[PDB]
């Protein structure tokens, strides 16, 4: 997107964080962003295209290592992840998609399951593969290793925050999760080097 | 009460089927054959109705078995797998998902605290009971018991509860997931005794 297209998506996000779903309309967006209803329609298409673009916009903001670098990158990842999940945009997008879901989900729900954490997940994959390549980590399947790491870092905190609980010291948490993750997937080489 | 329960069953039903949107004072008047002003003297207001739905459901949940003072290593391992699978199954329940969805949509400016404070108490007491039994028996070591449960929970569930809440149907492999989460949990907190005993 352009810097101006970017400005508009930022308005759309802000509308949703501030005034919920009621506020997120084409007209409210046209008014908030001082953009013709008409340009919104050609830039993003329908309501679904806008929601999609909003999610990719919010994505925009997201070889070999030593053992200390690995541990440290992994800790930075976990801290950044928690910061994202605790953030008001992420909480608002997920609350909207979840709040409106039935047994059958919702369209916004589809979009977040598809693209809502793409750049985070890619960063995790990259880091975990480098760790494996450098002989520091051993696992049969990178998806499974990442599933474990995510669970260790987050546990039930995302749901709890979605329900209105004020977050947990993310730095301490990121530390603890990386120690557990290296116990499960860490190689003799990573432990003897650290 | 007899009538109040039948009504709340309709409200739970509407919620699973159409989400928060479908749970309207008139929708529920239609579904359960009651008055809209009858709904008022039963449950106070809209916000009180939502709470009675949450506490009505919380009433019908599976009561878990008091974890025995002491266990063998195979008993411990077995109990922990059954627990993990029970957890997944409770999270994947249609009513539980629908109530969580409802409470999540409200949370962005009291319903959340009800699930937060009371929603998982029986599950949580089960897990701590088990983890305590494992510790007592010399099979688990940890600095902090709640942190051990924290790790176990994240290992069993990872992001699956959030995905399901968003509308993703679960994979039908809870059994395999529970086994995997128990292997990981025992690596983290298992003592030499638990491993050499499970190793016959």
């Amino acid at each position: 997107f352009s810097p101006r297209q970017n400005a508009v998506l930022d308005q759309a996000l802000r509308l949703l964080v501030e005034g919920g779903e009621k506020a997120l309309t084409t007209s409210g967006l046209a008014r908030a962003a001082n953009c013709s209803k008409e340009s919104l329609y050609k830039w993003f298409g329908d309501r679904d295209g806008l929601l999609a673009a909003m999610i990719t916009f919010q994505q925009s903001k997201v070889d070999r290592v030593s053992a200390p670098q690995l541990a440290d990158h992994l800790e930075v990842f976990a801290h950044d992840l928690l910061d994202v999940l605790a953030g008001d945009v992420s909480l608002a997008l997920n609350r909207l998609a979840i709040g409106q879901a039935s047994r059958d989900g919702s369209k916004l729900g589809d979009l977040l399951l598809e693209r809502g954490r793409r750049q985070i997940d890619r960063r995790a994959r990259g880091l975990i593969e480098a760790g494996r390549r450098s002989g520091y980590l051993r696992f049969d399947d990178a998806e499974e290793a990442y599933r474990s790491f995510y669970g260790l870092i987050v546990s039930d905190l995302h749901v709890r925050m979605l329900l209105g609980e004020a977050p947990d010291d993310f730095s301490a948490r990121a530390k603890k999760a990386v120690v557990a993750f290296l116990t499960l997937y860490g190689t003799e080489k990573v432990h003897s080097e650290l």
